[PDB]
């Protein structure tokens, strides 16, 4: 019984995942759902979401990575 569907440690491997490759392919997201233990089609959905935010300045916690990393 928690609002965030997916866990912490779930949603650290998707902010991981996403600063590598925003656009994984076919195979890459079928590891991400056996490492995370989520269902395919929520890391394709939430990719979607993140890149709809991320184009639309709504991703700060990436920017601000970016602004430390490169």
């Amino acid at each position: 019984g928690k609002i965030c569907k997916k866990t912490p440690e779930q949603l650290h491997m998707l902010k991981s995942a996403f600063v590598r490759t925003q656009w994984p392919s076919p195979e890459e997201y079928d590891k991400l759902a056996k490492e995370s233990g989520l269902a395919r089609t929520d890391i394709v959905s939430w990719f979607g979401d993140t890149r709809y935010a991320w184009k639309n300045g709504n991703l700060k916690w990436y920017y601000y990575y970016q602004s430390a990393n490169s």
